[PDB]
């Protein structure tokens, strides 16, 4: 038996799913999830599947979530480990927010990739090669959809 604030979200991402993100608990760990979030049309990874698993820690929902991105990809927020680089995972983490937010905020990230690291720093210094090599890994890496 999970917090029912636990549960509550689990129903919402069954019952009223985000097109483009499918988000499955463990029947052995129910705070255990593996995500799948397809790449968005118009952006670099436009033709594949990305794979992230992600946790739900005790003190949930007063602490963020634990997301590590699993499939390999050229991005300037996502580093060669699979840490995702979002503030809503660190400082503006609140109780408000929820596993949905932390989803649509990573494929907003996979949709507008972009620097503010040293692919960032590609990304900056001749960009258009950067956002085609993108494009090649998830052609090599991403599963197709």
């Amino acid at each position: 038996s999970l917090p029912k604030r636990i549960i509550k979200e689990t129903e919402k991402l069954v019952s009223d799913p985000v097109p483009g993100i499918t988000a499955e608990p463990h029947d052995d760990n129910l705070r255990y999830f593996q995500v799948t979030i397809e790449g968005p049309e118009q952006s670099p990874y436009e033709d594949g599947i990305f794979e992230l698993e992600l946790y739900l820690p005790d003190d949930y929902p007063m602490e963020a979530p634990k997301v590590r991105f699993l499939t390999k990809i050229y991005h300037p927020a996502i580093d060669r480990l699979g840490r995702i680089s979002l503030d809503v995972l660190k400082t503006n983490w609140s109780p408000a927010l929820q596993i949905r937010t932390v989803l649509l905020s990573i494929q907003a990230l996979l949709a507008s990739p972009n620097p503010n690291n040293d692919v960032a720093e590609d990304w900056i210094k001749n960009e258009q090669g950067a956002k085609a090599k993108a494009r090649e890994w998830t052609k090599l890496y991403a599963k197709k959809k």
